RNA sequence: GUGCUCGCUUCGGCAGCACAUAUACUAAAAUUGGAACGAUACAGAGAAGAUUAGCAUGGCCCCUGCGCAAGGAUGACACGCAAAUUCGUGAAGCGUU
């Protein structure tokens, strides 16, 4: 049995984030030898380049194969969409603003004056 | 067309020589399209409770002026989610290995 944790703390840079979920991604992803071998006896050397040194012009995908990444990419989207959890509408509190812009003004306000 | 051939050669012509060397958006048209700040009618003036001075910034907005001056309502116009890359705790319940 497996045992791991990871606290979040301050968004720091954008970069740190972005890294965080790439970690999470990256994790979830599982590769076919299958595949990997099959492509791999038809090509042999080319599979190993360096940043300069072999070329084939262009790696066709079957259809199928780009469904996954589509697929992906709905699913960080939605959870990309939930980045800001919304606290939900308590009037129970006094009203001293006129508008919801006036209302987030003075939360911010109360933030930076105590 | 002009003159001269000592030309025929009459005074008719013809010839020869010389001299002279290329205009033009071809149109009296025929077209074809857009404006007059004119009517017409609507329309109808920044800021802050009210009444009002203005100087700017921006640009597929101009107008009057010789203008790099000045003026034109402060010339006009310039506001409904002006939301951007990207999350995680704490507890509970349910179903699963
Ligand atoms: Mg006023
Ligand atoms: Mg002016
Ligand atoms: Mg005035
Ligand atoms: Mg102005």
């Amino acid at each position: 049995k497996k045992k791991r944790k990871n606290p979040d703390l301050g968004f720091s840079d954008y970069a740190a984030a972005q890294l965080r979920q790439y970690h999470r991604l990256t994790k979830q992803i599982k590769p076919d030898m299958e595949t990997y071998e099959r492509l791999r006896e038809k090509h042999g050397e080319e599979f190993f380049p360096t940043s300069n040194s072999l070329l084939h012009g262009t790696h066709v995908p079957s259809t199928e194969e780009i469904d996954r990444m589509v697929i992906d990419l709905e699913k960080q989207i939605e959870k990309r969409d939930k980045y800001s959890r919304r606290r939900p509408y308590n009037d129970d509190a006094d009203i001293d603003y006129i508008n919801e812009r006036n209302a987030k003004f003075n939360k911010k306000a109360e933030r930076f004056y105590g």
